[PDB]
Formats: C-alpha cells, structure tokens, sequence
DNA sequence: TCAAAACGTCGTACGCAGTTTTGA
DNA sequence: TCAAAACTGCGTACGACGTTTTGA
C-alpha cells in the first residue's frame, strides 16, 4: 500500500477527466454463483505512437499493465485493492468522473458482502447502473434488470 | 498579466493534454500583406451536455469564450496577449503538448518581426510546420511551403 | 468459483484543421 | 490590414462497453 504525490495525482485528474475511463461491468458468465461476474476496471487510452506516455503510468503508479490493440492502447488498473488505494487518492481531484470513482470505491467495499445475498448483490449491480449512466454509455447490454431476471430461477 | 494557482494549473494541464488542442495556422486570406493570416488557437473541447466545464474555465482564466456547435462546445482564446500569458505558466506541466506550447509562445514574440520581412515570415510559418507535426494532423492543406509559392509569384 | 487477464465491438467526442467575415 | 471572431468539414483517438479464457 503506497502513497502518491499530490501533484502527480493532479495533473493525472486531468488527463483522466480528460482520456480516462473508469468502467464497471456486469459479465454474462455462468461459472458464478449468481451467473454473473461484477467486474471493475479504470482505463487510460492513447495512441500506440505515445505508449511511452501509459508506460510511465505503469511505472508511476506501480501496478497496472499497458495493452496494445492496433493503432490504440491502453493502461489498464483491474486489481480491485490496489484499484481501491488508487482511487482512493485520485478522487478527490477528479471533477467530471469523482462520481463514477466514488461509486466504485463503494461497490469494492461491499464486495465481500454482495456474494452472500441475491439481493444485496443486486444493490450493487445499481450502482454499476448509475456509473454507466454517469459515463458516455452507448453499447452496454447487462444491467441490473438482467440480474434479476436471470436469478428468477 | 494574472498569475495562476499551481495546482489550477497541474490539473488543466493534465486535462489539456487529454482533451485540448493548441494549434496554429497560416490561413489563405489575401487582405493580408503576405497573403496570409497567423492565427494561434488554444481550444478545450467537450460534449455540450457538459458545457459548464468550459464556462467555468471562461470564470478561472478570466478570458477566452465558448462556443456550442450541436452535439460538442469549444472553449477557445485567441487574443494574442492572453493566449501568451497563459501558455507560459501552464507550460511546464504539459506533458503531450509542451513542445507545441513553447513553440505558439515564441511565433507570437517574433510576430512583429515577422510583419518586417517575407523571409522572417516564413522562418515563423515554418514552426506553424512544426505545431502540426507534432499534432495529430489529418486534413492540412496551407503550409509554410504554400506560402512560399504564392510569395514567388512577386 | 473467483479474480483477473485476454480478446473484440462499436459510436462517437473529440482534436485539428479549413474557409470566411467582422470592425475599426 | 489586422486581430479576432464566426462558421464548417472531417477522420480519428478515444471512451465504454461485450464476450470469452486463464489458473488455482
Ligand atoms: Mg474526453
Ligand atoms: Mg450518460
Ligand atoms: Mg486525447
Ligand atoms: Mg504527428
């Protein structure tokens, strides 16, 4: 667990607010318990020409791993406890996606406690709801509505 | 000139290299001397549904206006002046765009020279050259080259 | 199972210009 | 003539998912 210089974390909210992406999901997989993996994930994209820029990410942040696909790549943060000490410290400099890292932040917390209850499980799946709708959402398919209407079974 | 807090501007400077753009030009226009317009553009672009970024970016850098045009907003400034002012204190936090800051910066201090002499007009289009280059460019058409065969044909 | 990684899809929301006009 | 504003075109570089696989 380590702790960041604020003036590294703020000029990361901007690019963040700006490039950044912090996306949670609801996957359609039969091996879980409730048919479901609640998946978490901050994203930040650019140009393969400036993967030089999200290697620093990695090195900076100290976790974390650079994908390429074609002409774009992407720094990519899964891991939901150092996701949460790394959120936890950038939030409070974000200004267009505080909402969404704050949600999140809640949705880790109750984790442990959302694999023991059909419905509180679906509480959480709502607040993956309220972050698609704080985002730029467009293609999303699995809501919290196709939760529970699976677990009717 | 105002002088802007530090953490203001580590913050813009981050979403500046995200979502912004600083671009110069050398615009066809023949009321001009040299047949040729410098324009310095600073601009912050965003979906209009989140507008009251921009305007609050009108309120904290105390100049610079917004444009809406449909489905996104522009915040732009273009006053030579302000634009320098500005550039200089963000400058040392960009981390994508430094170079085509430091390079508007000094195409608007050899401005005046550059109203002297066609030759020193294009040494400063030839930096417009390089702006773009580091840009993500795509559908140029006037260059520093352009200006130099139109400057011939004298 | 489950966290996490891997691999693909898709529609913009940006970026980066162009052209033309304003108003002394 | 000029600084500056106004208006327009266009091709991504992003964003924000989906689907499937790994590896104890
Ligand atoms: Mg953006
Ligand atoms: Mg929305
Ligand atoms: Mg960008
Ligand atoms: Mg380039």
């Amino acid at each position: 667990n380590t702790k960041y210089n604020k003036e590294f974390l703020l000029y990361l909210a901007g690019f963040v607010d700006g490039d950044g992406s912090i996306i949670a999901q609801i996957k359609p997989n039969q091996s879980y318990k409730f048919k479901h993996q609640l998946s978490l994930t901050f994203q930040v994209t650019q140009k393969t020409q400036r993967r030089w820029f999200l290697d620093k990410l990695v090195d900076e942040i100290g976790v974390g791993y650079v994908r390429d696909r074609g002409s774009v790549s992407n720094y990519i943060l899964s891991e939901i406890k150092p996701l949460h000490n790394f959120l936890t410290q950038l939030q409070p400099f974000l200004k267009l996606k505080q909402k969404q890292a704050n949600l999140v932040l809640k949705i880790i917390e109750q984790l442990p406690s959302a694999k023991e209850s059909p419905d509180k499980f679906l509480e959480v799946c709502t607040w993956v709801d309220q972050i698609a709708a704080l985002n730029d959402s467009k293609t999303r398919k699995t809501t919290s509505e196709t939760v529970r209407a699976v677990l009717d079974a």
